[PDB]
């Protein structure tokens, strides 16, 4: 129901800027939706972007969202569904990949997801991302990944 958080960490300045892929998560939302691609675009402290993402009925549709941030936390919305919407405490920070924790209408029990620059990370990346996970009561144990976009490192 919740994790334990770096005793500060807070953010960056467009510290999200840019692209990211979102290969994994826990839970694992991966039969939902798959191929999560999310281009950021800095306005100040906060950002707007898009997310493109497959679905198994309908084709690839993008997604307008807006982030709100505020410390160590931010507003998720996006312009279309209103489900992944919620506060997201930043787990941690990195030049590859960043981690969030929130509890969405779609995971109100709580949704750790995982960002990564590129489609598919190197082994260190992902030891680094392991670390991480531990370092906030987590572990790649628990977290699905995204086999639509096959990925060694990722199983
Ligand atoms: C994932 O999206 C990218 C966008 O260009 C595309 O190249 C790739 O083939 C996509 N695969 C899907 C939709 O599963
Ligand atoms: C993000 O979108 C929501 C949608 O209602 C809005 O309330 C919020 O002020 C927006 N923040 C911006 C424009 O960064
Ligand atoms: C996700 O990938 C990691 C390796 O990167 C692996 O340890 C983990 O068990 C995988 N989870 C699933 C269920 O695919
Ligand atoms: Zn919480
Ligand atoms: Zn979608
Ligand atoms: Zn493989």
């Amino acid at each position: 129901k919740e994790p334990c958080p770096p005793e500060n960490l807070q953010l960056t300045p467009r510290a999200l800027v840019g692209k990211w892929y979102l290969r994994t998560t826990s839970p694992d939302i991966f039969k939902q939706v798959s191929n999560i691609t999310a281009f950021y675009s800095a306005h100040g402290n906060d950002y707007y972007g898009t997310v493109t993402d497959y679905s198994p009925e309908y084709g690839l549709e993008a997604h307008r969202v807006n982030l709100t941030v505020s410390g160590r936390t931010l507003k998720f919305y996006m312009n279309d569904t209103h489900e992944y919407d919620s506060e997201y405490e930043i787990l941690a920070v990195d030049k590859d990949y960043f981690i969030f924790y929130g509890h969405p209408p779609a995971a109100p029990s709580g949704l750790a997801l995982i960002h990564y620059r590129q489609s598919c990370p190197k082994e260190d990346i992902i030891k680094r991302v392991k670390k991480s996970l531990k370092n906030v009561c987590l572990d790649y144990k628990y977290f699905g990944n995204d086999t639509s976009v096959h990925c060694r490192y990722l199983e």
